[PDB]
């Protein structure tokens, strides 16, 4: 009677197998892709979030190996002068960079009509991948303001997003994406699920969107829910190529916002607790991530992401 | 061994699935049905409560869209004079109204043997939609009431509840109904699940007795158990053409009870927090509503209803 | 690989379905069977638990139409003289009584050998039911307890306990009971749990042990677990006859211990909360009790216990 | 689509199900095996941890019958030394003794290269069984350290761990140990599975691994997630022959550390709080375990081991 069409995971309810390994967490590799022909160094690209993605963080993070998001709260100007500004910016061997030597950006815009001028100077200051972004990817006027873009632009890298389902993949590979990004309703108490009612777990939701965008060689990028380094190993392992985390980064020296001293503690503010420098945190989370694939055996990201195995668990 | 009829779920354990969407949140259609015979603009009636509807409230509502059924904790005669004052009543585009251009408005009677005399007056002062409430709508003396009054008034609407079961649901249209109204220990921790052991968890209630009603064209309203916006949603696409909701609506301005100050806040007393106008609180429980309909391409209330699907969940 | 007899239900797995009445809870008829040849007239019996059961609890329950069992913790001589004072002792239509006309009484006695004197003066003070208790009814020292005492008791009514298992019912019923208790670690986070990993939920266990009993006409008895008034409905519902409870009835009036004044509040001291007349206790659980039969459409205790369906719910 | 090799339970998901008894709690053998050639009198080894077992408490251990692994944290030259005065040291009837009288001991060593000369002191000192601990024992380094160590040693007891999964303890028995040690991420919050994804619920674990260490005799050590007594009693019941303990030993006057009085209350400093002498706890926890054995009718610890039963229990 009810029309359920499946029962679906997240994060807590599945945990990664040990298997034989002759992995190291240090000789791990960590390299994947963001794109279909973006590589990153680390599974790891930032938000395009006002309190995450500025220049300074994209510099900082694509030092360490990820792309950043430089988000879209600003006017046409300052968006193409923060893309230029990474491109242009001059110890880090696992720096992400294009072919011709410069540190990847990545910018974001929305999928209203009216944006071109916006993605016109985003790409003339050199932007690497153009995220669309938008709370539902499976929305026919997002859709087809992927497909005006991919005409307009047929060799620019373009990740679309928010689905859910593997028919949502399908419908973003059919408009011309470049990767597909997954993640609605994807927290467990979230604004989405409480208000709307839709939602679905992650681990369903990126598994779904993999099985559909493997059979293209599009990557997909996991893009939210994630609490801790655990929950990255396990979003590759159910299909995603990299994670996009915001709240993660926000509060670090290199995002956005002045550090303020208030009541004997640091906050970033625009308040945010103060984090300390970018990589600290990528170090840790990374750490996490090498460890899971030595207990697993995954010599690359691309074994944990295709033959590593969950077991299913109870809540107790 | 164990007699268990069937696994049972409620609000938590599902969620909705976003799907192809050529519906934004502006344009969604909120009609929908309370009765065979009666079109809300809205899916909302408020409950016979006497802190929930009086008059002004089912005014309010209605000019909203909603209906309101007037309760019956007050002499007859005072319960005619609150209907006529709603059906008189005279910059609101939703309004729901009756095909003489009035307000409607809806009242509740016991299903008590001796309610004649109130009925009579109801339904002289010009009541739409006469509600028969019970704890208990598959005991024989309810539909033995409830076929009473449907041979006295052939034309009435009449709601008919509460069950939460295929059987009850027959049993109430097979007595008559216009309308089924479903909620037996609809709450998690409700005082009838306590105190009797006896629940149906309020997602399967909805789909069991929709199940039923769906083949005579026979509205169900979903009434108790709703906490947010999006269990609205979920009651919907369950099979509920509409929620019934009290507490949600205690409180505003409209509601029964006098304001009064205690200890810098405001409450209302006959002691509940004060919430400002009805008017505002529809407008963010319909907002929730018209974002799921966006993001599961549902154009009006029935697509919700009879075709968007849902994901099973654990708890964690 | 794991040895896992089955999945094992407890009281808040499940809830009882509503279903067709004619029952009114003023007409539900409470009557049922402790044992195999004593009739109750409400589903209550108390634990042979020194701060519960006296002469004076056994006395006012009996008279509310329970019976209770005199506890072990005293001399043969006290214990016999208790069980005296019940069959002496001379406005309470629902008492229940002997053949004789005299209020039941129970007694307990531990399954230790040496029994033997405690048992004799019990049956001479004229008890009607002997309650031969242990943590464990399987354990063949209990068995080999039990059937020397019908073998020297032919026409005694002797109730053995606790299981949780068919086999185990099985046992005791060959053993000679007329009754079967069960409860093996029954509440959710209680000590035999904790301590020895040993358990059954209560709902799986009352019907398991059911199942084998009701082929012999044999009652069983729901012993723990117990927090609510709906669970004694549910209790019943999976086959139990009747229930046992303890702490409920500790701290009445006529339970043992003296009242004391403690920081503004009374207690029971040999402490516990006062908690008044026994009888106000009774009122509230069967009024619970009596809902559910009207909601189940349960004439008699017998129709909740065999026909009343169930609902599996999870924990959202 | 997922790669869900499987369902995997823990402690909590069970209980164990009484069944008819011969067996008395005092009357409870509760001998065992450590390894394939080493008896113990109780079913406990402490874990070699530096909060937990030297020489203090390992004979400790021994004297009421179980084992301790003196930990790998200090000169070869003092761990030798600690091996050796636990072997000659000289009312404890239970006592853990070889061949020649002398009480048992284990020593761990990591599983890096270049260990050799601490396994070539402890063997000389007369140790009876060494412990390779690794966070990974299905790592191919730990497996090649196994196979030298077992080819340098022929006679030797080896314990290797830890694995979580049938095919780490068959990789464990093809490298030579003597018994194989259960629990990759056992707890259910514990670090490993916050910061890497990975882990076994340890039923499950200790069923799979006991799985195919039974068809060679090999006994399986239960490492992790013990926090009551009863889970020892479910983790015998899975297959483990025994259980490693850590934090449950700390703090024990004999554990290291020595007691230092702060606010009021006793600690033991190198901060844990004081739990006396070791064997009061070693006679409660085994209190728990008899008790056990007396509930399911298992004489000894095999009977527990390999024919005891469980139920599958809900959250609720």
């Amino acid at each position: 009677m009810l029309r359920i069409a499946k029962e679906a995971l997240t994060f807590d309810d599945v945990l990664l197998v040990p298997a034989h390994s002759t992995v190291l967490p240090n000789t791990a590799d960590l390299r994947t892709r963001l794109t279909k022909n973006i590589a990153l160094n680390i599974p790891m690209v930032s938000a395009s979030m006002d309190t995450v993605t500025e220049a300074r963080l994209a510099i900082a993070l694509a030092q360490e190996g990820g792309i950043g998001f430089i988000h879209k709260n600003m006017s046409i100007e300052q968006q193409a002068a923060q893309v230029h500004q990474v491109k242009i910016f001059e110890s880090k061997p696992n720096a992400c960079k294009d072919e011709q030597g410069r540190l990847r950006v990545g910018a974001a815009v929305g999928a209203a009509p009216g944006n071109e001028e916006r993605v016109k100077a985003l790409v003339e200051a050199g932007v690497d991948v153009l995220l669309i972004d938008s709370s539902h990817g499976h929305s026919e006027g997002v859709l087809q303001r992927i497909r005006e873009t991919r005409a307009a632009y047929p060799h620019l890298e373009i990740i679309g997003g928010n689905v859910a389902t593997a028919e949502g993949a399908r419908a973003l590979i059919e408009a011309g994406v470049s990767a597909v990004k997954v993640g609605i309703g994807p927290g467990s108490i979230c604004t989405t699920r409480i208000v709307t009612g839709v939602g679905v777990p992650q681990i369903t939701a990126i598994a779904d969107a993999a099985g559909v965008a493997n059979e293209y060689g599009i990557p997909v990028i996991a893009d939210g829910g994630i609490r801790f380094s655990g929950d990255i190993s396990k979003a590759i392992a159910a299909g995603a190529s990299c994670v996009m985390v915001g709240s993660m980064f926000a509060g670090t020296e290199e995002a956005p916002g002045e550090v303020i001293l208030y009541q004997g503690r640091s906050y970033k503010a625009y308040r945010i607790a103060y984090k300390g420098h970018l990589k600290e945190i990528i170090h840790q989370q990374m750490g996490g991530l090498r460890s899971c694939m030595g207990l697993t055996g995954s010599a690359t990201v691309e074994d944990l992401r295709t033959k590593a195995q969950f077991v299913r668990i109870s809540g107790a």
